[PDB]
């Protein structure tokens, strides 16, 4: 089997991407944030505290003939930005882009934090990291990808995120028309449950490439590119007037600037992030200070190749027995 679904930015900044997902019978379509940095499929639901729902589409298990309570199971998750959600669990039929999994754990939110409530465009998350990170207790559950794997033509999914435009998540096949050149594969460590890999270095603009190992995660659920302070300082030093603002919470730059590109290494290959991808616009409406798309990972504890980096590439998440990650230019 295979699946193919379009993923669409939620706003003009590509703050996140939403992908329609069919849950239950008859289908209930919810727009989920596909997140390679976590491993829970959770949704706003008929059980979500009413004051915490503001415009989201909800899953109602009582209206699905294939829903079954996963008796006694609960879940609770906290993300890197401090947001969180929790609730109970149903199994149901879940389809993405024509690919169907029966008996998928669908985690129904009873509570969500304010950041989720305030974002009316995201109806939940679909985790695509390793199932060892799944938070369901007392019986840990598998991700949609892990459940789908055995039916897939090939044990892979691909992320092809657009810049200010829709893109595609494919399951079970590599679309050789979706990228240019060849795919460079690199080793993955699953020790922390993430798609964790080591970049071979970086360049700023037209500058020389610095060969240096940068361990980080490929995370479609994180908006920005978070790298060591040394790297990030070297980037912003090339932008007149750029500075790190403790009041704003990161690097800002004059909205009049032209940003340099940023290159990262994948083995001997190179992925170039155009400067425009690094512009996240005014810090507040009408401001002449703009928020940077490359930020320091100091204090996070891990480097994160989020959407800013991933959208510059066609990315293969190879879930074979020995997992790997592939990157191609596009
Ligand atoms: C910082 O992002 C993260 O840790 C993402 N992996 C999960 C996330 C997505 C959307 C909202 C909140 C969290």
């Amino acid at each position: 089997s295979t699946g193919s679904a379009t993923t669409t930015p939620i706003d003009s900044l590509d703050d996140a991407y939403i992908t329609p997902v069919q849950i239950g019978t008859p289908a209930q379509t919810l727009n989920l944030d596909f997140d390679t940095g976590s491993s829970d499929l959770w949704v706003f639901s008929s059980e979500t505290t009413a004051s915490e729902v503001d415009g989201q589409t909800i899953y109602t298990p009582s209206k699905s003939t294939t829903a079954k309570l996963l008796s006694g199971a609960t879940w609770s998750i906290s993300y890197g930005d401090g947001s969180s959600s929790s609730g109970d669990v149903y199994t149901d039929t879940v389809s993405v882009g024509g690919l169907t999994v029966t008996g998928q754990a669908v985690e129904s939110a009873k509570k969500v934090s304010s950041s989720f409530t305030e974002d009316s465009t995201i109806d939940g998350l679909l985790g695509l990291a390793f199932s060892t990170l799944n938070t369901v207790s007392p019986t840990q559950q598998k991700t949609f990808f892990d459940n789908a794997k055995a039916s897939l033509d090939s044990p892979v999914f691909t992320a092809d995120l657009g810049y200010h435009a829709p893109g595609t998540y494919n399951f079970g096949f590599i679309d050789t028309t979706a990228y240019t050149g060849s795919i460079t594969y690199t080793a993955v460590s699953t020790k922390q449950g993430f798609w964790e890999w080591t970049s071979t270095g970086y360049a700023v603009g037209s500058g020389t490439f610095k060969s240096t190992s940068i361990d980080g995660i490929a995370d479609t659920g994180t908006t920005l590119l978070y790298l060591p302070a040394t790297v990030v300082s070297a980037y912003w030093a090339q932008v007149s007037g750029a500075k790190s603002s403790s009041s704003v919470g990161g690097y800002v730059f004059p909205c009049s600037a032209t940003l340099p590109s940023f290159t990262f290494g994948v083995g001997s290959a190179r992925i170039v992030i155009p400067g425009d991808y690094i512009d996240f616009g005014p810090i507040s409406t009408g401001s002449s200070s703009c928020f940077g798309g490359i930020q320091s990972s100091a204090g996070i504890g891990i480097n994160i190749f989020g959407d800013v980096a991933l959208k510059a590439a066609f990315v293969v998440f190879n879930g074979a027995t020995t997992p790997t990650l592939g990157f191609a230019s596009k």
